[PDB]
């Protein structure tokens, strides 16, 4: 049951490198703005504690070198959005799709197309930790790199990337330069805080699971959601919610195993282990799959 991304074509058309001084990164080219991260202003040194409203007033058009392929794109104009910059060009990307900026919850996946220096390099699937950070080593030469959905016919962008923290765990913004979690963009001590297993995305691979075949750990009994909750706290899984209920109704329809069924067997899971066994071809129990993206990759 494999990690699935969406099809990259239609952001690889908007993938550009953005060079200011010694540092190159990736941005995002939509109509005639280019997005990235604001850290690009930065030297080292800047970077310790930096006055981004003074920087950035210290730099002109001509220090922001933007590349497309081959054609280089002419800044007419830079202004910062929060963390993120634009760089407003003078030429509108013909390549540009249909797209909306979003802003994702905790526990949420998306696709991020990994570029280095402008160019396409693969793409991966992830999740937005319940903590705000992304696991994914190939983040490490990714700055500004942006994570996406499709939904039809739209990209909705919903992540940039903008930094690693001192313990090497990645962050970054959505779109309009927000961060997600309570992460700045500086080099200093900056610390994530717990991060938990997603709750809801176990069951939805639970379902999964079910759905091919692999049943052994159902059990007969049932619990509350309350009840749930107080051992799923102990083992530092996130709260159970009457929305995450409902949110995985479909999966419950399909298999005939209500929700508060599956939750009892994700209990004596997490009480007794799996006894060497695996589930999915998998000895951990796997939580960056959500109940939508099980629902989109089974039918
Ligand atoms: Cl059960």
């Amino acid at each position: 049951f494999r990690k699935m991304a969406f099809p990259s074509g239609k952001v690889e058309g908007c993938m550009v490198q953005v060079t200011c001084g010694t540092t190159t990164l990736n941005g995002l080219w939509l109509d005639d703005v280019v997005y990235c991260p604001r850290n690009v202003i930065c030297t080292s040194e800047d970077m310790l504690n930096p006055n981004y409203e003074d920087l950035l007033i210290r730099k002109s058009n001509h220090n922001f070198l933007v590349q497309a392929g081959n054609v280089q794109l002419r800044v007419i104009g830079h202004s910062m959005q929060n963390c993120v910059l634009k760089l407003k060009v003078d030429t509108a990307n013909p390549k540009t799709p249909k797209y909306k900026f979003v802003r994702i919850q905790p526990g949420q996946t998306f696709s991020v197309l990994a570029c280095y220096n402008g160019s396409p390099s693969g793409v991966y699937q992830c999740a937005m930790r319940p903590n705000f950070t992304i696991k994914g080593s190939f983040l490490n030469g990714s700055c500004g790199s942006v994570g996406f959905n499709i939904d039809y016919d739209c990209v909705s962008f919903c992540y940039m990337h903008h930094m690693e923290l001192p313990t090497g765990v990645h962050a970054g913004t959505d779109l309009e330069g927000n961060f997600y979690g309570p992460f700045v963009d500086r080099q200093t001590a900056q610390a994530a805080g717990t991060d938990t297993t997603i709750t809801v995305n176990v069951l939805a691979w639970l379902y999964a699971a079910v759905i091919n075949g692999d049943r052994w750990f159902l059990n007969r009994f049932t619990t509350t959601l309350n009840d749930f909750n107080l051992v799923a706290m102990k083992y530092n899984y996130e709260p159970l919610t009457q929305d995450h209920v409902d949110i995985l109704g479909p999966l419950s329809a399909q298999t005939g195993i209500a929700v508060l069924d599956m939750c009892a067997s994700l209990k004596e899971l997490l009480q007794n282990g799996m006894n060497g066994r695996t589930i999915l071809g998998s000895a951990l129990l796997e939580d960056e799959f959500t109940p939508f993206d099980v629902v989109r990759q089974c039918s």
